């Protein structure tokens, strides 16, 4: 109903409820029958935001699957009586029921997009109030991301995902207490055109009343350069400062409700970048010039917060990605905290925004009774993502699956439907795509007509033709690249996963898989291939940093394909890209 | 024809040709047409003994598969004219042709057992002579150990084994220049009986003439305690000092040819231990008392020599195995250098001697036209092994396969034949057995009647039910142990592989697979299981030290299941067994 990010001004308040909540596991499912929805203080303290998994010393807790409970007291100011009061949850992984003062307010499905609860009539204005969250982190084939939940021979419930990353759960992002006007901005949209040194922002504004609307754009020094009235309109910016890759310029948009006579009813402000995105045959055009993508390959994963957003790690990840010459990254495999995009906007990065449609395949999948509810939740999370991130200059494209099983002819109805129901959601109409796994190739894939450009996941030299065989793996990759070229490929091709697990410190001459030298050798190979084909317009290596993963005999304490360690220091492969990427211009191959 | 270890006395000489030979690859197979059999000096220097693989910086050399050539000059003393002259090769992996002064003398199949070439008429007595060895290290399903050789798309030949260890090749063990008498000892045998404080060594002596034979046994201080004449006889030792586990006592045996009147024609001396080995239902009896096996789990693998025997590593491996409380180990997966057994004899360890019958199964095998030649070489290498190691007190049992595919009913003819053709080779008639892989279980194995005791390879908690699932893996292992107990198991059971890859330095609380803590957790689990069943009479963990392996995405620079690092320092699991094994008496479970 509204996913606008909270702001602070005279009409809107926003106060974080971050800190130490109370926490309890509910393996039995008795929490509500036990009166826990009224709040409790007999559990363990738990940080918010943060995944709860890594704070326990026992594996039974770290792996817990089922119903878990967060509880906190908070204060509702007297001054807030009469406004629309909201608890906004930035992410509750994966399922939530919200209670205030013991009263059930709302539920939510999906653990990586924000939701808000209207608590206007459930609080005592001027006193302490209680908020309790009943979360669940089970997996099934009916929810994103896809997986199964099993019971061990000893009764305990355990998750077995269809994806790589670990099942980090809980209150993974901030909780806001909001005060909004009764008549307020709900949504707005931006699209851009260029003409000479002039540009045109084309906006619209969604409201829940009939009061007049007034939009104004100011430059980075605060000077106003365009005004307009009405819920639709066009701002004319003379001699505009365009938003450029690794060279951002952000204008401030200000939406204001109310006619020239009354007290202002609502103010909303955001920062936009004036730039356009077109797929012209086989080029990716930003502001009508061709670009070349270089980057990662990312996860929201840190030692102490787990899946939860941590601003220190994020600014550090960004410091590194600029140092290394990169200009893009894909939010694999789920929407990130909204701060990630604002930094991307300020730093002129291009993001591929991915919905958690991962694990749609087994080691078939589109041939099961789970699709019907799965699809409900899939296209709903697509809608919420595009509604949340629409206005960011830095979002280049939407990714609607990661490694779905496109070999089966039954994937084709489902893709048909997903791609029709998302056709007209993004006002900028940016390209919609998805990643093709190693098994989904020009020869074998059945959904190659759908994407606006191709995103390829290939692992020669790691999952196939490892070691001394790498040369045959390079030859096979060029085989497939020859067949794309033969098939007269007209859309762009971007490599979005490739690489090699590497244990920082393992050295060998000559190399063996898992050493720092082999990783450089593998990345050099992929580079040689990428440079001999013109439809290839981007390299996004997997992965930026070592991230945590389910336990397995192939997981040396998590994934290790990262250019940097989980602590964000470089492996030797860091310096290879630092050399290569800072020498490829932004228009490489044009 | 004779595999006796060389000795030095007035009838027999023995001089090592170890050092730097010349070396060349022969990818083309032109070496003989090019005159290389006459010796060469235009190649690269290569140590002997040692695997050649790890001395090259390029992967193409390290991985080379095909014909390779060793060349050396050596001096034949004038004084040796008239004796039987021999080049004895302790191991040439895997195939050899021997040339002396350009003349082809002999070939050999099998890369882990010694062979001798009679060069009595191919040398110039009193000058320098040339020895050239043409080796090959290809694999096929017709040779032990089993594997395949492939060609890459670029022409290069590459091995793909059916086993784990790396294909270390070349002159992996010493080369001796021998001077033997014209009439000489070829073989001898020992068997033992006990009666009160007295014992009886029952010997026989194989000779290539009719001259009289004279055998005498002396104690550790050099006192003679028994003499006998004739090629068969029985030495009566009063108040014998028995050879005890971790408590050896070795008598010196001296065989002498010639009657009381002539100059001695030949002397041969060896050290034996007076002890007996019986499988009594479900007990393993050494000297009629029950023992409990604890140990490894070994390879001949070191950083600088590769597969080649290195006495420093061997004494260090033995220092550690005594420190840790162990008393046994299995020479997986091939006969070791003969020095390993002499140290075992001096340290009172019990060895399971294994022939390189590994890889008899694919990821079927006994259903192929390769068995006929495979079996030729299999039973021949069995014959050579038992002939070489017969007389060691420390060899407890023979292992005739490692992880053969016993699920197919076609394995049964081949086992039938192998087990009949080895029935009467070991004079002591020690137990013959083999290892059963994870897939070969009480439910599924078709060769359970053959072995004299059962050797089990089980990997719960690693290749199955890893991580948080370990509890279900423990339950499944007890399932199988319950079904053995149900089936009324009458032969002993020994666990001979189990464990977990562990990267020294990886710590986590709670644990994850690959950390030092998880390894201890896994080893504790297996211990709990072993202690609840009486037919279980031994634990040999895999592995003693991290050893090198083929490149693969599951091989973090070789195998890592070792209790010690490849440099022979302890991981945390070292101290767990140091505690446990030094508290289990030698008669645990009796």
């Amino acid at each position: 109903t509204s996913l606008l990010y909270p702001v602070t001004n005279d009409q809107r308040t926003d106060q974080k409820l971050d800190g130490l909540w109370q926490f309890k596991f509910d393996e039995a499912g008795e929490g509500e029958k036990s009166g826990w929805e009224t709040g409790f203080h007999d559990g363990v303290s738990m940080p918010v935001p943060a995944s709860f998994n890594d704070f326990f010393t026992d594996k039974a807790s770290r792996e817990y699957t089922g119903d878990f409970w967060y509880s906190r007291n908070f204060f509702v100011p007297s001054a807030a009586k009469g406004k629309a009061l909201f608890l906004r949850f930035d992410a509750v992984t994966h399922r939530a029921t919200i209670f205030v003062n013991g009263k059930e307010i709302r539920t939510h499905e999906g653990g990586f997009l924000p939701f808000a609860a209207d608590i206007s009539e459930a609080v005592k204005y001027g006193a302490e109030n209680t908020v309790v969250v009943k979360g669940n982190n089970e997996l099934s084939r009916e929810a994103l991301p896809a997986g199964d939940t099993i019971t061990l021979r000893n009764g305990k419930k355990m998750v077995r995902p269809f994806f790589d990353f670990y099942n980090y759960s809980g209150l993974n992002r901030s909780v806001h207490l909001l005060s909004l006007p009764q008549e307020r901005v709900l949504d707005y949209t931006t699209t851009f055109a260029l003409a000479g040194n002039d540009a045109t922002v084309n906006y619209t504004v969604e409201t829940n009343g009939d009061a007049p609307v007034t939009v104004s754009l100011a430059d980075a020094d605060g000077q106003v350069v365009a005004t307009a009235q009405g819920k639709q309109g066009a701002l004319q910016v003379q001699n505009a400062h365009l938003w450029q890759v690794r060279n951002a310029y952000l204008y401030t948009l200000t939406i204001q409700l109310g006619d020239d006579t009354q007290t202002p009813l609502d103010t909303y402000t955001d920062r936009i970048g004036i730039r356009t995105i077109k797929i012209s045959g086989t080029d990716i055009l930003v502001n009508d010039k061709p670009i070349y993508l270089k980057g990662f390959g990312r996860h929201e994963d840190s030692p102490f917060a787990g899946r939860a957003f941590d601003l220190n790690v994020e600014k550090k990840d960004f410091a590194l990605m600029k140092w290394i010459g990169a200009n893009s990254f894909r939010t694999s495999h789920y929407p990130y905290d909204e701060q990630v995009y604002k930094i991307a906007d300020e730093e002129g990065f291009l993001l591929t925004d991915e919905v958690p449609a991962v694990g749609f395949k087994m080691a078939s999948f589109f041939k099961g009774p789970w699709l019907k509810k799965l699809h409900e939740r899939h296209i709903d999370q697509i809608r919420d993502l595009i509604k949340r991130d629409k206005n960011h200059p830095s979002v280049l494209a939407w990714s609607l699956f990661n490694e779905p099983d496109t070999i089966d002819e039954n994937a084709v109805p489902y893709f048909k439907q997903i791609f029709d129901e998302s056709k007209d959601l993004d006002p900028q109409g940016r390209p919609r795509t998805f990643t093709l796994s190693e098994d989904d190739t020009i020869e074998t894939s059945k959904v190659l007509d759908f994407p606006d450009f191709y995103m390829l996941n290939r692992y020669p030299g790691w999952y196939h033709f490892g070691g001394y065989q790498i040369s045959d793996g390079e030859a096979g990759l060029r085989d497939e690249m020859d067949k794309w070229q033969k098939a007269g490929v007209k859309k762009p091709v971007v490599f979005t996963e490739f690489g090699a697990d590497t244990e920082a410190g393992l050295h060998k001459l000559p190399s063996v898989m898992w050493t720092e030298e082999y990783q450089v050798e593998v990345l050099k190979m992929f580079s040689r291939v990428f440079d001999d084909y013109d439809f290839i317009k981007g390299e996004q290596v997997w992965n930026l940093a070592d991230f945590q993963t389910v336990e397995g005999n192939m997981r040396v304490n998590g994934n290790k394909k990262g250019i940097f360690t989980r602590d964000r220091q470089p492996k030797a492969a860091a310096f290879f890209y630092h050399d290569r990427w800072n020498k490829l211009p932004l228009d490489y191959k044009a």
